[PDB]
This record gives structure tokens, sequence and C-alpha cells, in this order.
């Protein structure tokens, strides 16, 4: 359904309050929603909470159970793993993430979950592979059995753009994944890395969504993030409760059918 989401692991209610106009589902890389909001003021918000297995550690078929047995009722997707191809991440290769693969399908079987690929970016440093596109392919071909029913990406460009387009490095690799893949996408974490100025991050937003929202091949997609300290005016939110000048545009953004 509506596609704008969050990354982000610390709600309140009253966070919560002021996102939820337009923000439908959240995720917080872990498989139980924030404590600030369980475990009813998020479903009484009718905001959506996406699971995530984040990595492949202590992972087997008793681990599967169990978290099948804590995501919360309501659930309708599973998030795979979280950058395998970093070394500081998931840290998995392609084959040993399809691999594992069984554990978070089993999940998924269990509890009647839509299952979204291990999310991936380009890697420049401590990289068990640097290229996204290559990972995905390698993957697909080490876990050919797998049930799979989105692709998971992260995208974080500088904040310029091409012309008047602020957003058009982030639209030119969605374009890379549109041709390298045929499945549908979630857009699981975004922002731009560069921004000298709270105003060019604002530009920069207000272009990307414009495009996310009009693009079929992105089923969802989630900022970056409520409250960040290292991507420089990325924050949605100051004091509890209060959404800052990004946030704001970020909910007050025209959204496709929805
Ligand atoms: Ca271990
Ligand atoms: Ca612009
Ligand atoms: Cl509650």
């Amino acid at each position: 359904g509506c596609k704008r989401g969050l990354a982000y692991g610390y709600h309140s209610k009253a966070d919560m309050d002021v996102l939820s106009p337009a923000v439908s589902w959240w995720y917080n890389w872990t498989h139980v929603p924030d404590e600030g909001v369980r475990p009813d003021y998020y479903r009484t918000l009718g905001v959506d909470y996406v699971p995530m297995v984040w990595g492949g550690g202590n992972l087997d078929s008793a681990a599967a159970g169990r978290i099948a047995s804590e995501i919360p009722e309501g659930a309708r997707f599973l998030l795979g793993f979280n950058e395998p191809n970093f070394g500081a991440q998931a840290d998995l290769s392609a084959a040993e993430a399809a691999a594992l693969w069984p554990h978070v399908e089993a999940v998924a079987d269990a509890r009647g979950l839509a299952l979204v690929s291990p999310a991936v970016n380009f890697c420049g440093g401590d990289c068990q592979e640097t290229d996204p596109f290559k990972y995905l392919d390698d993957f697909f071909a080490a876990c050919s059995g797998c049930r799979v029913d989105y692709i998971g990406i992260h995208i974080y460009t500088g904040c310029k753009g091409e012309g008047d387009n602020q957003a058009q490095w982030l639209i030119n690799h969605v374009e890379t994944y549109k041709s390298r893949f045929d499945k549908p996408l979630w857009l699981t974490e975004f922002a731009c890395d560069s921004a000298g100025s709270l105003a060019e991050q604002k530009e920069f937003l207000v272009d990307a969504l414009a495009y996310l929202e009009n693009e079929p091949r992105i089923a969802k997609y989630a900022w970056f993030s409520g409250r960040a300290d290292n991507v420089r005016h990325a924050s949605l939110l100051g004091d509890d409760g209060e959404l800052n000048e990004l946030g704001q545009a970020y909910v007050s953004a025209p959204q496709h059918a929805c």
C-alpha cells in the first residue's frame, strides 16, 4: 500500500503521533517494535511494523521458532540481513547468506510474511563484496530455490545531483537496480551524505520523494533517520514529539495513490 516509511528504533508515542499522518510503516533493525510504542500504540495509530533478521549469528531452527513467536501480531513482511557485503555489518558472503536463508524463510513461512532480500549498497572499505549488483547476482545464484519477494537496497549520495534535480545521483542508482533485476524494490535507507546546510538535505529529500512516489518498481522507501548523529542534517525529529523542518517536509510531501 503506502510507500513512506522510517528507519529508526527509538520512537516515543509523541514522535509517532507527528510522523503517522504520512509515515505508514517503519523498521528498527530487529524483530520487536520500539519499546516506547509497544505493544498497542503503533497498532492503534495504524502504522505497520516490519521485522528484520539483521544477521547470520546464532541462527538455527530453534532461533527461527523464537523469532516467529516474538514478532508481533499483524506483521506482513520480513527483512533479510543488513548490509551482508560489509565487513562491519552482517558480514556474510553471498554463499553464506544463501545457506542461512532457510532460517529466515522458515520465520516468514510460519508467520505468512513476504520476504525482502538482504539489503545491499556500494562498499568502499572492509568489503566482502564492493559491488551491490554483483552481490545480489551471486546471492540469487546461490539461493536458486529460495523465496525472495522483493530486493532491499540502501542509497546514500551527495546532495547536489544534476541540474535542478538534487536527487539525480540516487535516481541513477535506482535506474541501475531496475535494469539489473526484475523484482520490486524496497529502498530501506537513504539520505544525502554531503549536506553543508539544512537547505541542501531538504532540496535532496523533496526531489527524491517526487521520484520514489511515482516510480512503480519502488514498493516502499524509508528515510534514515528519526534522529541521526553521523549523517549531517538527516534527522526528522527534534525534541520529543516535534518534527524539525526536514521532518515537516517528509510528512507534507505529496503521496502517490494514498
Ligand atoms: Ca556465532
Ligand atoms: Ca530541485
Ligand atoms: Cl502501547
